[PDB]
């Protein structure tokens, strides 16, 4: 009866997953794995399944290893958690789709659209239904496009600039200002001056939050032409 | 004592380099008498701020008024520190052009009256001043250099001026994306109908920098 439909339905879901990843790593994935995740009646079973699938798309090799270890359900509940967090969902989804793009291989589907399409009356969807909505799109063979996330732009400067400190050194800050052609209207600020404006201790250096804070001044300094 | 006022006059005149000039001659002890500590310190700060302009005001008998005004502009809630900065900028312009900043003056002083008096002391020692803008100033500036907000089009002109907006072995595949103005807005969930508000400009600033440092355009 249902055992059998579930097996054809879930079986087909597994087959599209395997295909989109080009694992048609595919052997490890079986209907019984998907069955193992939960009893359909349990509230948050669609979520757990949608997340488990998203994980598979996100990391096939890694998700087989987890499946073998019998921790697929746990790792799926973990992802729902990461995304259930305060302001976590939108950027978490972006990162998740970037990975799914990586492993997946004209207009395409983006996270804002997925957030719209799940959830109600202009509000963003919550993780389970959002991920389901993602799955349903994978099933329709939609392509995905993602823009980067706000944190990505600050993170990027900390990864790119070569420094032993966890924060940006006044020296580091000054090298960057140089690369940008920098370091009332017409004053030209030093790196130190920049720090002084935002009440930043040179011993403490520039943290990511701080980089974000002093960003407008770096722009102004460039547009100003003062330097 | 008009002996004291006399010396005050002489430093004021000197630090502005009006000693053997007409702008120094307009300043008379009786002017200073006509003008209490606060009013005097402010009147003097004004003179240092704008000698030519302050003679015209003095000769019109409105020096006291203009001085009470400056005390007002500085009496306010979070007015004093930045007001003092702007004032010192002007005074550095007219006199000269290891330094003293407004936090130091506030500490050494002890509101506006005694602070101005301490500024004046420093002018007397010949100290140099170092003054900074406020964080708000940097956002507020871009908006001048006319919808109320910045248009997507405006945003795009700015990105062009910065060499971005599109007008090898990447650690992240986003490292290669070159964002449109519209994309920039999309990242931060900003409506194109509303435009870029100052708070929004602040928010999207890091991406403009990244886009340049990235070399993706």
């Amino acid at each position: 009866g249902q055992g059998a439909l579930d097996r054809v339905a879930l079986g087909g879901l597994l087959n599209t997953l395997a295909a989109r990843v080009h694992c048609t790593c595919g052997k490890c994935l079986s209907v019984d794995d998907l069955l193992a995740l939960g009893r359909p009646e349990e509230p948050g079973h669609l979520a757990r399944l949608s997340a488990a699938a998203a994980l598979y798309l996100s990391d096939p090799e890694g998700t087989c290893e987890d499946i073998r270890a019998g921790r697929w359900a746990s790792r799926a509940d973990h992802l729902l958690a990461l995304l259930e967090g305060p302001k976590a969902l939108a950027p978490g989804l972006s990162r998740l789709l970037q990975r799914i793009q990586a492993q997946t291989t004209e207009a395409c589907v983006d996270p804002p659209q997925l957030l719209r399409e799940a959830g109600v009356a202009g509000a963003p969807g919550s993780p389970g239904p959002v991920l389901a909505t993602l799955l349903e799109h994978v099933g329709r063979g939609s392509c995905f496009h993602t823009l980067p996330t706000p944190q990505y732009f600050v993170d990027f400067v900390f990864q790119q600039s070569h420094g032993n400190t966890p924060n940006i050194s006044v020296a580091e800050l000054a090298a960057l200002m140089q690369r940008l052609g920098v370091g009332w209207d017409t004053v030209c600020l030093s790196a130190r001056d920049v720090m002084a404006v935002y009440g930043l201790s040179e011993q403490t250096g520039v943290t990511p939050e701080a980089w974000a804070q002093l960003s407008p001044a770096l722009l102004q300094q460039q547009l100003s032409g003062a330097c």
